[PDB]
């Protein structure tokens, strides 16, 4: 309760904080409403704790510029340590400084769009196959559950382009591959904020917030591979041809690996879900997309890494969908020295935080935020959006490594989709969709539709 004076001094407005809690109280409505109100209650920028860890909100678009970009190097370089992490902390995301820099610049080429090109035709097969799950489920007219779903399509493409592995996940939910690929503001990690001293402490008793049995599963099950392609295209690969050179260690590449796992499954799959349920409640915004879609590939042609960039619509409707529902919900830096940007002090150690899904949700940048409106990203009107105000993937050095990928694994999923199914909302279907309390970006209930075979 010793740092507790620091915003009060600096003449920062924020809520008054509890000894030792800080201000987490009020994360019972889940970050982003306390984001919100947060910036409607005090403005431009803000000041709170997670326990004695103070946090200072940031809103301004120059602001925010200087911190994601201008000054990533110099000062704020790495995001807040979480939690016990073991050998994890060798993971690009959670890497920090040099060797942030060197596991950066070892991993970008792979996710180059030369790189990415040459995965559409794997991503394209896995589009196939779940095609073939929905149409079971469409002609045995039972509602969907997209999580499952896409989560087996998400769970599919990775293996694929991260492994080789093959697997109908949907299919054989329960091959050992699918099992330790899927597990893993909870009782957990508030009690890291209120007691963080006490990460160290299981850091020495080798406990991880990875399950210990999925990592040392995959350790050896890379050493395998690793040792079955040497000697005899995707993630796996384009690592180990790096490492064939400073160069990229061997438990270091599991844990790239790892990180590229939950990267693109429960985010690629939650994100797929969120663009399904506003196509439901829109079906006009989705008729305008299956019109795009024959267009360019008439006779539910396949798609290309080509004709998916010449889909505007299709990007327009992915683009806002993001933008009521940013999975980061917030960027972080730590902020390693004292530093003076734009006019404000911001003293060694704080953590600088841009309120994402309160920005997204802004009335003063946004007409009718709360509604679905894809046309906000019409090639018209994406001229006057700020790009230090819609943010789903970042900014700067640091920003999203995966995005390419992502944005064109979504889209493939939703291309194939449109060109054999529409989506219609169900009785049971959660209208209007309420945001989980919790601490991810996810809805309350999960999203049931009715799928209908064109
Ligand atoms: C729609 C899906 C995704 C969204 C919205 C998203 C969003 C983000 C955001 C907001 C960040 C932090 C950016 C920042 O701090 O400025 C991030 C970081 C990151 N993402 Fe993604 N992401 C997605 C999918 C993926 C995928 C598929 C991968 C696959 C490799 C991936 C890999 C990473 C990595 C490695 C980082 C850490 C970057 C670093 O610290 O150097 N992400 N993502
Ligand atoms: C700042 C704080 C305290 C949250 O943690 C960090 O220090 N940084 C994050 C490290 N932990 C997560 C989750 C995870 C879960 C299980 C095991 C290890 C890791 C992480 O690895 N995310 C990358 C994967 C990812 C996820 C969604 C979009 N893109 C990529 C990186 C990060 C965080 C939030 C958004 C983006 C990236």
């Amino acid at each position: 309760t010793h740092s507790h004076g620091l915003f009060k001094k600096l003449g920062i407005p924020g809520p008054t904080p509890l000894p030792f809690l800080g201000n987490i109280l009020s994360y019972h409505k889940g970050f982003c409403m306390f984001d919100m109100e947060c910036h409607k209650k005090y403005g431009k920028v803000w000041g709170f704790y997670d326990g004695q860890q103070p946090v200072l909100a940031i809103t301004d678009p120059d602001m925010i510029k200087t911190v994601l970009v201008k000054e990533c190097y110099s000062v704020f370089t790495n995001r807040r340590p979480f939690g016990p992490v073991g050998f994890m902390k060798s993971a690009i995301s959670i890497a920090e400084d040099e060797e942030w820099k060197r596991l950066r610049s070892l991993l970008s080429p792979t996710f180059t769009s030369g790189k990415l090109k040459e995965m559409v035709p794997i991503i394209a097969q896995y589009g196939d196959v779940l095609v073939r799950n929905l149409r079971r489920e469409a002609e045995t007219g039972k509602p969907v559950t997209l999580k499952d779903v896409f989560g087996a399509y998400s769970m599919d493409v990775i293996t694929s382009t991260s492994f080789g592995v093959n697997i109908d996940s949907l299919n054989n939910p329960q091959d050992p591959f699918v099992e330790n690929t899927k597990k893993l503001l909870d009782p957990f990690f508030l009690s890291i904020t209120v007691f963080p001293f006490l990460i160290p402490i299981l850091e020495v008793l080798n406990i991880c917030v990875f399950p210990r049995e999925v990592t040392n599963f995959l350790r050896k099950s890379v050493k395998r591979m690793k040792e079955s392609r040497l000697e005899d295209v995707d993630f796996l690969q384009l690592m180990i041809d790096s490492q064939n050179s400073k160069a990229l260690s061997d438990l270091e590449l599991v844990a790239q690996s790892i990180i590229f796992i939950f990267a693109g499954y429960e985010t690629t799959s939650s994100v797929l879900s969120f663009i399904m349920y506003e196509l439901a409640t829109h079906p006009d915004v989705q008729q305008k997309l299956q019109e795009e879609i024959d267009a360019v590939l008439p006779n539910k042609a396949p798609p290309t890494y080509d004709t998916v960039l010449q889909m505007e619509y299709l990007d327009m409707v992915v683009n806002e969908t993001l933008r009521l529902f940013p999975i980061a919900m917030r960027l972080e830096r730590v902020c390693k020295k004292d530093v003076e940007i734009n006019g404000m002090f911001i003293p060694k150690g704080v953590v600088v935080m841009i309120p994402s899904y309160a920005l997204h949700r802004d009335p003063k940048y946004w007409t009718e935020p709360e509604k679905f409106l894809p046309e906000r990203f019409s090639k018209k009107n994406k001229d006057n959006i700020d790009p230090y105000i819609y943010t789903p993937f970042g900014s700067g050095p640091r920003n999203c490594i995966g995005m390419r990928f992502a944005l064109m694994n979504m889209k493939l999923a939703l291309i194939r989709v449109l060109q054999n199914f529409s989506f219609k909302p169900c009785k049971e279907t959660q209208i209007p969709l309420k945001l989980s309390l919790g601490g991810l970006l996810q809805p309350e209930k999960p999203v049931v539709l009715k799928v209908e075979s064109r």
